[PDB]
């Protein structure tokens, strides 16, 4: 109410044309100017701001209203509240939230075993960050799940935002959602799962679509925009059900940073081993064994001659809960994780069968010191070719069994091998047992790197004001991917990730030319292999549906124009200037 009488404050003011400033971080701004010339009377609300015709007030409504045109300094900024979000550093209240129904007491029991660690990790945050004077959020958090991995993940982001001190309303039943729930610009933010965003739309109807930029959905495997836009998907001929939120991709987040198009959240990898256990393990030489990733029998079908070599090498050990198990593996059936990491402490090598696919149990046997035996995969296996990714909304390709310990870790701690191929095992083995490594654990799946990523997300990624501002500008390094190579593989080959919040800024003639990309002539497209750049004859082809910018996908003619971005190293969630 009072923001509209400040608008018509400054149009009151303000000269008939604005003298617009350059449009750099704004490429939508002069389409809405125009879109204003004609529809500024579709809706009493723009004329209730003070926009009265006049181009300027367009441009004031659209800057200081909607945030989709450059600000102007139209009034001085006053160098001097409750509403600022305090760190948390006790858990009865979040306990007292989920104590209200019953599927949430594993994760209470988690919460507790690591209460102390996350403790320490948001206080020493607070020590090395500046986390001062953050608005607190309010947030919902709607577990459709509840009505492994995705509980983890479900504790660790609900335990975040509690300790970064927001205000948090949990449900997890189709009534409590209902409850709960009942331009022109009470809950800020929503996280919810897949499960639970199909139950949002229902308990909401066609009017779902209001909240859907504050909308966080958790989506393990991830989503790629050609999925995500329900049209196109159907003019691929895409038969899965699964996609067609039409959501930007960004606000999906995934639990291994395997998808640019989207969010990384991920998850804390759990120490086990106090300060008694570590000093009575530093009385143990680690022995010359190895120790199999795979619960299952049935995982081991076929693996005899791999694991016949490793056995020559080494005692080999299992966890299993047995028709393909050799004889002479030392079965400990299903471990404690304080005894499976006591184990994990006294191996050398923890072999992978090729399934199952990215989980948390390579990062937990190298946090303890061991290194990860990982089968390379050609062809790369995706819902094109694999039963078990069928109906994924994506064409990600896993090069190996865990492509982030392959693309993130790497030797010493992951050596990534053909599992087939004797020779490259034997290397493998020989170098293994051979080499000095400690134990690593990625910053991202501590405590303290998973706060630093969440807090970054709340306070910075925001897709309902407007404009997307977040990653800044400044970090954009553009690249031309060559015809068979896609944004993404063009980045990560150079060390930098794929930014799908700048393709924004790349698609018309004269941002192009900033980056020596001279375009002859161009056409638009509505595809996700665009902006796309023909060098012999200098032609473009630009987006015409914004919703289909795709860091996934590989032109098979033309050049991509590929916007990439630094990531810090160990938190590839975010660059350098990110915070
Ligand atoms: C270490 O963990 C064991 C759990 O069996 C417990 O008995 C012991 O009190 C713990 N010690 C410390 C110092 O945390």
């Amino acid at each position: 109410a009072l923001e509209k009488i400040n608008v018509a404050d400054i149009i009151n003011g303000a000269q008939e044309k604005c003298v617009l400033p350059p449009m750099d971080g704004y490429p939508h701004c002069e389409g809405k100017i125009k879109w204003m010339k004609d529809m500024w009377r579709s809706d009493p609300c723009y004329a209730d701001y003070g926009v009265d015709g006049s181009t300027c007030s367009f441009f004031i409504y659209l800057s200081e209203v909607e945030n989709w045109c450059p600000h102007l300094p139209w009034r001085a900024k006053n160098p001097y509240h409750n509403s600022l979000a305090e760190i948390r550093t006790d858990f009865n209240i979040l306990y007292s939230m989920m104590k209200k129904h019953e599927e949430f007491r594993w994760m209470r029991l988690r919460i507790r075993r690591m209460a102390d660690a996350w403790i320490q990790a948001i206080k020493s945050l607070a020590e090395k960050q500046n986390l001062e004077k953050r608005k607190r959020k309010k947030v919902l958090v709607h577990l459709g799940l509840l009505t492994l991995g995705e509980l983890v993940q479900w504790s660790d982001l609900i335990t975040s935002l509690y300790l970064l001190g927001h205000d948090i309303r949990i449900s997890a039943s189709l009534a409590e959602l209902k409850e709960i729930m009942k331009g022109c610009p009470i809950v800020e933010l929503i996280y919810i799962d897949i499960v639970g965003l199909a139950q949002f739309k229902k308990t909401l109807g066609p009017s779902w679509v209001h909240y859907q930029c504050m909308l966080r959905v958790l989506d393990s495997f991830g989503t790629e925009p050609e999925f995500n836009h329900a049209n196109y998907a159907q003019s691929k001929g895409h038969k899965t059900p699964w996609g067609k939120w039409n959501l930007n991709p960004q606000q999906f987040y995934t639990m291994f940073p395997h998808t640019p198009d989207n969010s990384f959240l991920g998850f804390v990898v759990e120490q086990h081993l106090n300060s008694s256990d570590i000093h009575h393990i530093n009385e143990i030489k680690r022995q010359n064994q190895s120790l199999v990733y795979g619960k299952v029998d049935s995982f081991w079908k076929n693996k005899k001659i791999y694991l016949d070599i490793i056995h020559t090498y080494m005692e080999v050990h299992a966890t299993v809960y047995t028709k393909n198990i050799p004889s002479y593996v030392k079965n400990h059936g299903i471990l404690s994780g304080r005894d499976l990491q006591f184990l994990l402490r006294e191996t050398k090598l923890f072999v992978g069968l090729g399934f199952p696919y990215e989980g948390p149990a390579p990062l937990e046997a190298i946090a303890n010191g061991c290194a990860f035996l990982n089968p390379k995969f050609n062809p790369p296996k995706s819902s094109k070719n694999t039963d078990f990714f069928i109906g994924k909304p994506t064409l990600r390709e896993l090069t190996s069994q865990h492509p982030y310990a392959e693309v993130f870790i790497g030797r010493p701690h992951v050596w990534t091998v053909d599992l087939n191929n004797q020779e490259e095992v034997e290397d493998a083995v020989k170098a293994i047992l051979n080499q000095k490594i400690e134990p690593y654990m990625p910053y991202e799946f501590t405590c303290e790197g998973m706060l630093q990523r969440i807090n970054a997300f709340i306070e910075k990624q925001d897709f309902c004001h407007g404009q997307v501002m977040w990653p800044p500008l400044s970090a954009l390094q553009v690249k031309l991917a060559e015809p068979g190579q896609s944004c993404k593989q063009v980045c990560q080959e150079s060390q930098l990730i794929c930014e799908p919040s700048f393709f924004q800024h790349l698609n018309k003639d004269k941002d192009m030319l900033k980056y020596k990309v001279t375009c002859q002539s161009s056409e638009l497209a509505k595809d996700i292999l665009v902006p796309s750049f023909d060098p012999k004859n200098k032609h473009c082809v630009f987006q015409g549906d914004l919703l289909l910018f795709s860091c996934a996908g590989a032109h098979p003619r033309h050049q991509r124009v590929c916007p990439c971005r630094d990531f810090i190293k160990g938190q590839v969630a975010l660059c350098k200037d990110c915070l």
